[PDB]
């Protein structure tokens, strides 16, 4: 191993420690293309994480810092002030591809914000927290996964990252609610009749599920969307999105068989993960 390859393998550590669902659909591309989505998959990780280090944005923005020294001057060795590691393997992809730097910068801004963190009002604030968070992940991804990107293939890549985001929201109820966090909207929220923390007492009622079947609905239009404008990405990229996108949807049908549980973190084990692989690879 050289040292930039070690900087790789630890980015592939921090990205299937974090997503088994993700790591097992992007470990299959190519591997130039693989270390790419290793380097920024483990940077947006790190972004997630950053404020619980010390408590503050310190940790954030040193992470800040270190993305715009890659920005001006991708070609110059940098004293990295964040994680190292990961940011050396960044500066390698930046070398190599086109990185949308400001698509970092939204992310980095969406993190900062939730600090001071209020329920959203409207369902345009809570897409507009999916963008933050994941369609802008999709847009740095998208020169990895395309040959020729235009409007559509960003367009297409926010969207998916839409899904996932309202995805893991609709997985992850209970455990956000424990942690101070309720995603839904107010207004979906009064429309329904439904108070999370209630149901987090007593359990699902109709509202509720018909409730998380709403947002369900959402995630599954997106993802149908996505799937419909699978062209926009590399041949060899194709079935990899779709195996990706398709585990993680998958998770809607396990929270609906789990009784829609706000007890317990609903998974898609790894035979049906495989399983889906086949049909997908049957497929192509
Ligand atoms: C690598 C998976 C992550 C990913 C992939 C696509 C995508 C977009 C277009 C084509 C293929 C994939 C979009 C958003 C993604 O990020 C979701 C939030 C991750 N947050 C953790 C990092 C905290």
């Amino acid at each position: 191993m050289t040292m930039m390859d070690m900087n790789f393998k630890y980015c592939h550590k921090i990205m299937k420690k974090h997503s088994k669902s993700f790591s097992y659909a992007f470990d299959l591309l190519p591997e130039d293309q693989r270390k790419a989505v290793w380097a920024i998959y483990a940077v947006c990780r790190k972004i997630d994480d950053s404020i619980d280090v010390y408590g503050d944005i310190q940790f954030l923005n040193q992470i800040k810092e270190d993305i715009q020294s890659i920005e001006k001057y991708p070609y110059e060795y940098h004293h990295f002030q964040s994680d190292r590691r990961i940011m050396m393997a960044l500066q390698h992809v930046a070398q190599h591809k086109n990185i949308a730097f400001q698509s970092f910068y939204n992310l980095i801004d969406t993190v900062y914000k939730d600090q001071h963190f209020t329920m959203f009002e409207t369902d345009a604030e809570l897409f507009g927290y999916c963008y933050g968070v994941a369609g802008t992940v999709g847009e740095v991804l998208t020169p990895i996964l395309s040959d020729h990107e235009t409007h559509q293939t960003y367009d297409v890549a926010r969207r998916l990252g839409e899904s996932l985001q309202l995805i893991n929201i609709l997985r992850d109820v209970g455990e956000d609610f424990e942690n101070e966090r309720i995603y839904f909207s107010k207004q979906r929220l009064k429309q329904y009749e439904v108070d999370i923390a209630e149901v987090y007492q007593n359990g699902v009622n109709n509202h509720y599920i018909d409730l998380w079947e709403y947002y369900a609905a959402i995630a599954e239009k997106d993802f149908r969307d996505v799937m419909d404008q699978i062209k926009v990405f590399s041949i060899e990229a194709q079935p990899i999105i779709e195996l990706a996108a398709r585990i993680y949807i998958e998770i809607l049908d396990e929270v609906r068989q789990a009784n829609y549980t706000l007890h317990e973190r609903v998974f898609v084990e790894k035979r049906k993960k495989a399983k889906l692989f086949h049909e997908i690879n049957s497929k192509y």
